[PDB]
DNA sequence: GGTGTCTGCCTATTCACCGATTTTG
DNA sequence: CAAAATCGGTGAATAGGCAGACACC
């Protein structure tokens, strides 16, 4: 019930969020309410993860995000110390670290209770401007000053495989590809491991090829949006390098079940039963019940 | 009677996921 | 030939967010 600290950090870099909110109290101008919060949104299927986090930090409350999503939110200021203490001993790796540093800075402003002053609000506004989506339209109208939006870029290395397990449990992918040969009935099995991330962490993505000794970064795109995908398709790399890593460092959530099914198919290929008409039908049945196909 | 804490509810997109074709040893 | 590399997607679980009730200093 108490997830490993480095697995938790890796998952946080994938799903976590450090939020600084600045709003008007009772729709009154020149009177701003400021508050900090940490939150992680997951599908209802992985609500157990959020509860495991809730047992590790002993803070936060889980509520419904939507009809298919729950979210763990830490809104108590005193409880935010638990979050800060954690990420000081197990630091973030992605560009979210920059958000955390800005998050901690706002914490100090609020801890000194300077957020109840004019100059304190002006400081938090400048902090929020570099956090996440930055200042909204209404906030930008209230503070038309040329505030710096940019932040110092984060360039860190993977601390350990325990972090990687948490990060992969969040953004990894274990897929089975049935390359159906056209003009025939024969189908070949290819295993597919993937880790997707925005282009803003390109440096960290490229390090995956070295840290795992395999795979290649694929620059993918949708409309005008772009991201990267670390992909391993060679069975030797998957069976000898990829799989043993996540056998050592266990995954969390429903994706663990996909990995277990993923290894079950790997064993069949390892025994060359994937070429068997019987073994392929078995693979076809396993594939149908993993990932998006999994309904139970 | 102000501020902090909590929750219902929302939107844009960064993901996870997908089948298939072409290249290579 | 079978595997590996490569292509070309896209629905949605995300990653942040908006607004206000209200317990409490
Ligand atoms: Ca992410
Ligand atoms: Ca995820």
């Amino acid at each position: 019930s108490s997830i490993n600290p480095w697995i938790l950090t890796g998952f946080a870099d994938a799903e976590g969020s450090f939020i600084l909110d600045i709003r008007n109290r009772n729709n009154e101008s020149n009177r701003y309410r400021t508050s900090l919060r940490f939150q992680i949104t997951l599908h209802n299927k992985d609500k157990s993860i959020l509860e495991n986090i809730q047992s590790t930090w002993k803070v936060g409350k889980i509520t419904n995000s939507s009809d298919r999503a729950v979210m763990l939110r830490v809104t108590r200021f005193e409880d935010l110390k638990v979050i800060i203490d954690h990420f000081e001993k197990y630091p973030l790796i992605t560009q979210k670290l920059g958000d955390y540093k800005l998050f901690k800075q706002a914490f100090s402003v609020m801890e000194n209770k300077e957020h109840l002053k004019e100059n304190g609000i002006k400081e938090l506004v400048r902090i929020k401007a570099k956090m996440n989506w930055g200042l909204n339209d209404e906030l930008k109208k209230a503070f038309p000053e040329n505030i710096s939006k940019e932040r110092p870029l984060i360039n860190k290395n993977i601390p350990n495989f325990k972090w990687l397990a948490g990060f992969t449990a969040g953004e990894g992918h274990f897929g089975v590809n049935l390359k159906k040969v056209k003009g025939t009935a024969k189908v070949y099995v290819g295993l597919r491991f993937a880790i997707s991330q925005h282009i803003r962490d390109k440096n960290l993505m490229n390090s995956l090829i070295t840290y795992l000794g395999c795979g290649s970064i694929r620059e993918k795109n949708k409309s005008e949006f772009r991201w990267l995908e670390f992909e391993v398709t060679k069975f030797s790399d998957i069976n000898d390098k990829i799989i043993p890593v996540f056998q050592e460092n266990t995954l969390i959530g429903v994706k663990l079940e996909d990995f277990e099914d993923w290894c079950k198919v790997a064993k069949l290929i390892e025994e060359k039963k994937h070429l068997t008409e019987s073994g392929l039908d078995e693979i076809k049945k396993i594939k149908l019940n993993m990932n998006k196909g999994r309904v139970f």
